[PDB]
């Protein structure tokens, strides 16, 4: 497969977003991969609604956390997801409003655990969600360069891998542009379960 890929360079990734002070990383990462597969398939780049998920996804827990599988499953079950414009983000949970089904997906697949080759194969197809230990201070204060740790493998933050180079993953965070490299962080590729456990629980939506 390609030595390097960057979906941002292919117009598959929307501008960086800020989940603000609400534990919704499960929504932002999930929605981003949806926005991505949709553009890759339809040629349309559309910003989708995290808030919808936050409000209408019982299986997950609004600002109190969530999981990849359920998010995807929701979007699928619900028959589609609405745009960022009609259902803006509020950084605080609320009653499920009715929403327009702008974008739809057919399924989602898991990438084999702690297998960075498989993950490379997946990212080469389309951006993917991953869980990382984002609890270390070094990571939280990461500003630039190829981050190589330290960070454990305790899964607590959800992000997206939008591309890669020979020795690092191009990760998209949901903390705005004033964190890392204009919102992104280049995480070294170290095999095993990966840096901060980045290769522990990867996934990507599917659209036929
Ligand atoms: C695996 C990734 C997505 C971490 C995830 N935590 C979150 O969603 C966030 O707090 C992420 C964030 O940056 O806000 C998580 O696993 N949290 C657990 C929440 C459990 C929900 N509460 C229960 N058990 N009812």
């Amino acid at each position: 497969l390609p030595e390097q890929i960057d979906w941002r360079k292919k117009g598959a990734v929307t501008p960086v977003k800020n989940q603000g002070k609400c534990g919704s990383c499960w929504a932002f990462s999930t929605v981003s991969t949806v926005e991505s597969i949709n553009q890759i398939r339809t040629g349309n780049l559309i910003s989708l609604s995290e808030q919808q998920l936050v409000d209408c996804n019982k299986k997950n827990h609004g600002c109190k956390g969530g999981a990849f599988v359920y998010a995807y499953q929701y979007i699928i079950d619900n028959g589609g997801i609405d745009t960022e414009a009609n259902y803006p983000y509020k950084a605080v949970q609320g009653p499920c409003r009715a929403a327009k089904k702008v974008v739809r997906i057919d399924g989602y697949k898991g990438v084999p655990h702690c297998n960075e080759n498989a993950l490379k194969k997946a990212v080469a197809s389309q951006p993917s969600v991953v869980a990382i230990d984002a609890s270390s201070k070094q990571f939280q204060h990461y500003k630039s360069g190829i981050f190589s740790g330290p960070c454990g493998t305790k899964l607590n933050h959800g992000v997206v891998i939008v591309g890669y180079w020979k020795d690092y993953w191009i990760v998209r965070n949901s903390w705005g542009r004033y964190w890392g490299e204009q919102g992104y962080i280049r995480m070294k590729r170290v095999g095993g379960c990966g840096l901060c456990g980045i290769a522990r629980l990867p996934y990507y939506p599917t659209k036929a």
